[PDB]
């Protein structure tokens, strides 16, 4: 027999702006963009603070952040002393899968009100030295985005590389992927200048003594592109008959997403209006290489688990990891392309890690109409991906 | 009224033995700490590997470790590539919250049989450098167990001068504290030459080419005392009226613990006999500095939810961060400390911080009689805790 | 065998840089080339001449193996040329000179390069070889290190200089007003172009970029005379004295001379410059280097029985203000002889290239027939001096 | 004035100690003020009688400022001794003894220190200035980066070796046949007694352990025959000859020897020990490194007027077996006449003390009257040689 179970609820859904590596926010730590988030998100959602119950962050590369990073970020945004905080890491699909372990708890009825979403500042991210004795000839100083975020440990090769297998098994082509990274490009500066994200994104001010403020108001990486050069460049994962560059690949960032979540009687209770219904989620997991093509299993298995099909969804967001794994997972899902990351993605927007998960989920709770479907899928590193399927409300 | 959940059931609970900073098990990294433990449960359970569905695995410490820790203990165990894996980062109470979230997932019927636990090999934390320019005149680079694991971030203190805060306002002094040391050493001693470990501990065997093997089958730590030198040491973290010595704290180590778990259907379904029902579990949180009093919190909720008196509770886990934890513990609930860590715990046997929640659930599993109740709970940094109460079957 | 005369037939340098500025892409073996080539070239011998060099370098680390037979070679100079790196901290450059007329004078050989270099902005830190400690790990900064820190006292250079303004009584006021003299007297000796045959020319090449040439002293520029009086006592909390406008700064640059006997000078039919006419070296206790080139300065006078008012041009090093307005007091020379086209306070200091720099910048600024004396302190309580004679 | 001779007092050295072993616990500076007061005790005149010093020092990053002066105030020596640290790789030690000559020839000094030091297991790691690449850096070992590596070739020391192999036809079975006669006449020459007056030991004192006295070399007992031919070839993985057995190992030590001029000597009613007849330096081609002590010692013996049938004994640095086997066949000298009590190979090379070991080596081994030349390679294609002969 299966349970009975709590109808989970987004409320709310907030994000600072994505700053460019070494870029606008570079100077603020992933705790700090995760305060602001959620700050953000109660404000939105208009609960007391006191209201949230527990609190869950993704946050894929924590060295260096200091003590319970989630904690930091809860505390950070003035939540009150008696919240527990966990800090989640699935690599890329941390933030997602965040949203899912939350929206279990409610489920349960172990909760009432949640907060879930991701935090990453990849410009703070440190190198790091063993513990030991020094080697005769030499000490390495590793940069822990390439050694924890990047490299697939099973085949020793950056994510790029991985990705460079895909494009030669499903025959895409340099000239498709750098089409795609175009498009992704127009449509984030079509959907910025269109005043799209004006309830999802939430200004950042920061503050340096002896300096005039710098409010950050919008998403840096979209307007760092040159069309003209994108086909002129190096393929940089693969220098024989290669396909991936920086500009049709995602970016390095920094930023933060955070949800209210909770279930159907605790917002009638709170008077509040749910803006979604969560309905369904799934984790899938393939060869560590083949990562790219594991968000096609997640989202297969979401359809036939709700019994809809694939004509059913009204918008996908499928993340822009590479230019490559959206028209590979377009390619084998058969989908209409004019219905997949829509105003843009992280190709164009960039990509802090830990966030993204949750960004994309926060975007069709905005974008979706009233009673369509949307499904998000994200691949990570060691060959998984997670998916989840939306109502709006 | 109340969801309607699957009941969950703990099949096996293993772990490798506990090994000394820089000890016997320093050459292995956590993550094949945890392939090792993961095989053990998977062996004990009398399962195919290919039935467990999902793991999660608690780990504080991750820098350094490579992309997705948790994938990798799973692969470099022979689970199959399906398997989707995540990384749970609660501090000291990583271990125990694996667990917890895990029985979440069998509740809703998401999954029907997992791994969940925890790793950490502290011999192998690295140190950082931040990115950047380096400083005219020099600079420290950080060592992570301190800055990641042990420093408050609110206060700018360790976990031991937390403890001397709790030590001064419950009037818990210098010799009761050393009372305590004195019997989790003389209890672990105890239950190590009884046997009391057989079927919880698998041994490990270090093979270094060019050497001769070592097979190691107990607990380091136990050993490393010396009763007559106890009350002569120095307080360690606060010289002024100080009570906390190395010998009264717990210590750094390496180890990881894995179990089995699976809905009451699943096991039937399988042809095995569980070993213990998970009954309810909950999170509590106070202020950063007064984390050894959380665990009492979170204890009582658990008992008030399930509507059991403390008289009630066969075993209590109170795990060990510091002899002045347990104490701390025992005092506000008026328990009976002879009922309190009878095998021993953290303070003789170690405490690799994101195993050691995990590892006293095992404890209680094997322990416990037929039809009685066991009680675990563990403090975090930041001001946490997490309990547990499971009945054996 | 009886001892040959010493002579100095070419001085040349680089322009000084910055700290990590206008030369800071080049390693201090490079300058050294481009010196070297540099004084070969106004020598107006063959390169084939030049039997053995020595050069001055005090932070040698990770510059790669026997930093002065890089110079060499760089410089296109024979393999068959011997080659020796001298450290004697601030004096290196000083000491480098001194020893090669040793060996002159020996008739060991006939014709040296001798000179110093210095890139203090590519000195590295260091990390201990064995076991992390833990609870961190600590890099030091060689300059600090190695450079400028007394051993003996674990002080800064700058302590040692407060101590001296202390027992000599040099108030801050008046070494202001010296660093202020400094930074005017070089800016009119550039502008005047009296560095027209000392300094040549340094192009720096960088991968799709323009080049650029390097012509003057960067450090010279870089004042405010207005704030000069507000600044921090960086050494010394209370009552202090030395900042950062009055004490030298952190440089990168290169010096050389071609010296060769008296016989080998008319042989080649060369014009010499000037003659070497006396050195020597003294040392006091650690903390008390600031006072050190007073007593060398005296030993070289007295050697030759000159007395300081036949002296025309002085060189006192200025490690720090406070060093020049020391010799001064104590040796009772008018100030309007000493350090008169400015130095290492509005210049720059890179530190194993000084004492070869102050020599050549003799050689060039005296008359015909006038002595200059040039002096300069080194980090242990030492200091080396000179004497020359201009042909 | 005419030129001064020179004679050795007396020599004294540490015992050289194995990479991370019996003597790693203590600075080079440390090491050298040992050596220095024993040979001071040993000349058996007053130490204010000494007027300067010089020490040749390969790696001195992380040392502190001016290593010299460490070693000298260390050993108790008075501030007024001026310092100067030397750096010519390999030949360091012996080219400060040279230098300090040059400087008694002259009148200069009368009594002088010279000798060499090194500490290899206290050599650090560098990271450079700058910010931090994306991606990461190896810090460099200095070394490999400093001590080993010839800039030119971007090659081993080792590397270099194997060129002059194959050149030369000196086969891996003569390499290792000579490498195991480094080790039997250091042994034997140990348990003979015959380094009684040259050898001081060391006492390390650790707070909370027992002293542990330190008075032989460590590296000679560390060696198995029967595996020497069953080594790999470290530097060329292909046809290669050189290996660890048969190369020099990382040392550390020091050595130091008193010099006086003949007058001196007298003076103070020295008997000395040997005479300082002439040195000389030589350079080739850096990869050819090996065979420059060739030219250095024909120089010698041709300044002099000498044959090589009237050299009593050699001392050829033991950089590597191919090196001394090279000087062998070019020089074709009585193979009995050659570091007759082992050398490098077997008794460790801390690199800017070896230099001046082997002059200190063959002061106590000569017999009255007999002549030893004393021959050291260095990276960047040197070497030096000296002539002495016993009083
Ligand atoms: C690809 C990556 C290594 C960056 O490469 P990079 O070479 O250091 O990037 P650069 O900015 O130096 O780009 C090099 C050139 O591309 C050009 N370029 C980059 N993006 C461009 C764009 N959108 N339009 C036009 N030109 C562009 C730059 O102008 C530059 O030009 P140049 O060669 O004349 O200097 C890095 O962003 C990365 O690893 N991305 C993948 C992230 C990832 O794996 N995420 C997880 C997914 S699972
Ligand atoms: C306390 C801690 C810093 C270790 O301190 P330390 O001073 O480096 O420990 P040491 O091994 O150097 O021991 C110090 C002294 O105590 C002695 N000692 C240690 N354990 C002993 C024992 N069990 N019995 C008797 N003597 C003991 C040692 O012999 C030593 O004596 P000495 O100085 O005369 O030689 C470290 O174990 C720690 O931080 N523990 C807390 C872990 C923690 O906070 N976890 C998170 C929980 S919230
Ligand atoms: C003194 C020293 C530590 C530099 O100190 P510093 O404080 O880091 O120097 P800075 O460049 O940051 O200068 C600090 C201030 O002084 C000012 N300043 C520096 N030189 C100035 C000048 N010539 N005129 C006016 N202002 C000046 C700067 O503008 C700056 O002002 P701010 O704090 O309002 O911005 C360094 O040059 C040194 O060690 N010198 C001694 C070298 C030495 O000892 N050599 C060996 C001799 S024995
Ligand atoms: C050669 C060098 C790189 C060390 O090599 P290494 O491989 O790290 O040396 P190791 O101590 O690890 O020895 C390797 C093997 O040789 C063996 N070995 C070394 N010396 C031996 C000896 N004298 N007899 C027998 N066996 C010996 C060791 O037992 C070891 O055996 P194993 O592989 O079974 O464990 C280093 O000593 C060096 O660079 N020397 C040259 C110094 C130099 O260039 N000086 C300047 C001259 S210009
Ligand atoms: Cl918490
Ligand atoms: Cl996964
Ligand atoms: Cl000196
Ligand atoms: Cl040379
Ligand atoms: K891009
Ligand atoms: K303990
Ligand atoms: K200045
Ligand atoms: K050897």
């Amino acid at each position: 027999s299966k349970p009975t179970l709590k109808e989970v609820v987004i409320v709310s859904a907030t994000r600072t702006p994505i700053g460019s590596f070494l870029g606008s926010l570079s100077l603020l730590p992933a705790t700090k963009l995760g305060s602001i988030a959620i700050q953000g998100a109660i404000e939105k959602a208009g609960i007391p603070k006191e209201e949230v119950k527990e609190a869950y962050m993704g946050n894929v590369l924590q060295g260096g952040e200091g003590q319970a990073p989630t904690r930091q970020a809860v505390l950070g945004a003035g939540l009150p002393i008696s919240t527990p905080c966990t800090t989640i890491n699935k690599v890329c699909a941390s933030g997602m899968k965040a949203i899912m372990m939350a929206s279990q708890s409610l489920m349960c009825g172990h909760q009432d009100v949640m907060v879930a979403g991701g935090m990453e500042s990849m410009s703070n991210v440190p190198y790091v030295m063993n513990r030991g004795s020094t080697p005769y000839g030499g000490v390495k100083l590793e940069d822990l985005i390439v050694k924890d975020g990047l490299t697939d440990v099973y085949n020793k090769i950056h994510m790029g590389s991985c990705a460079e297998n895909t494009a030669k098994k499903l025959n895409i082509a340099r000239n498709e992927q750098d089409a795609y990274a175009i498009n992704s490009y127009t449509r984030s500066k079509a959907a910025w200048e269109a005043g799209k994200f004006g309830n999802e994104v939430i200004p950042v001010t920061v503050t340096v003594k002896g300096q005039p403020d710098v409010v950050v108001k919008e998403d840096e990486e979209y307007k760092r592109v040159d069309f003209s050069k994108v086909p002129k460049l190096k393929t940089v994962f693969q220098k024989e008959n290669g396909t991936v560059t920086a500009a049709n690949a995602s970016t390095l960032n920094d930023g933060a997403a955070a949800l209210v979540l909770m279930t159907a009687d605790a917002a009638k209770r709170l008077n509040v209006t749910p803006l979604a219904r969560i309905v369904a989620f799934a984790d899938a997991a393939v060869e560590p290489i083949d990562f790219p093509i594991a968000p096609v299993y997640a989202a297969s298995m979401v359809l036939k688990d709700v019994g809809l099909k694939k004509e059913d969804i009204a918008m996908w967001e499928v993340n822009e990891a590479f230019s490559l794994v959206v028209l590979a997972n377009i390619k084998m899902l058969e989908i209409d392309p004019q219905k997949v990351n829509i105003n843009g993605g992280a190709v164009s927007l960039g990509h802090p890690i830990g966030m993204s998960g949750a960004r994309i989920v926060g975007h069709l709770t905005h974008a979706l109409k009233q009673g369509e479907y949307g499904l998000a899928s994200i691949c990570n590193g060691g060959g998984g991906a997670s998916a989840m399927l939306i109502q709006k409300l």
